[PDB]
């Protein structure tokens, strides 16, 4: 349950870029992460560079202006606010992690799929195979799929 977006057109904006990855790789990871969720819902996501986006994507360090401070390398990798105005929906990634396109460090795509889950109103899964399982663990992103539980979860919220 919990809050949900009351529209099917949702915008996002990348507030800033980790220096860990090149810009196009960050854009790609985020775009593909939204696509994962749009593939199984009526939701559509558009990136904007100018304007008032629903979901702000932010990389930040330690105490960064909200009530969910980061903890340096390891521990919490990211956090996101559920649907709502203002800071609602926004997804924040811990810059003290080393973000990657791959298995080294912390994979941005996989983390973003999880965080966008939260941005859309999903909670955690008890399926060790679900992207909404509470702890990060790398899986081959080339064959990544939502689990049936993730799909049940998001379809119960939208459509
Ligand atoms: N423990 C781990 O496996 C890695 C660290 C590994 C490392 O050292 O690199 N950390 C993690 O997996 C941590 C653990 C957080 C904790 O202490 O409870 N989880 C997190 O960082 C959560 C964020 C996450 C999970 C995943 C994931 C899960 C399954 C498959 C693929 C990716 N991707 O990002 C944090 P959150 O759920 O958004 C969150 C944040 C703040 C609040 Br308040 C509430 C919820
Ligand atoms: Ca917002
Ligand atoms: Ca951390
Ligand atoms: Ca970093
Ligand atoms: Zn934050
Ligand atoms: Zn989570």
């Amino acid at each position: 349950m919990g809050p949900v977006w009351r529209k099917h057109y949702i915008t996002y904006r990348i507030n800033n870029y980790t220096p860990d990855m090149n810009r196009e790789d960050v854009d790609y990871a985020i775009r593909k992460a939204f696509q994962v969720w749009s593939n199984v819902t009526p939701l559509k996501f558009s990136k904007i560079n100018t304007g008032m986006a629903d979901i702000l994507v932010v990389f930040a360090r330690g105490a960064h202006g909200d009530d969910h401070a980061f903890d340096g390398k390891g521990g919490i990798l990211a956090h996101a606010f559920g649907p709502g105005s203002g800071i609602g929906g926004d997804a924040h990634f811990d810059e003290d992690e080393f973000w990657t396109t791959h298995s080294g460090g912390t994979n941005l795509f996989l983390t973003a799929v999880h965080e966008i889950g939260h941005s859309l109103g999903l909670g955690h899964s008890s399926d060790p195979k679900a992207v909404m399982f509470p702890t990060y663990k790398y899986v081959d992103i080339n064959t990544f799929r939502l689990s049936a539980d993730d799909i049940r979860g998001i379809q119960s919220l939208y459509g």
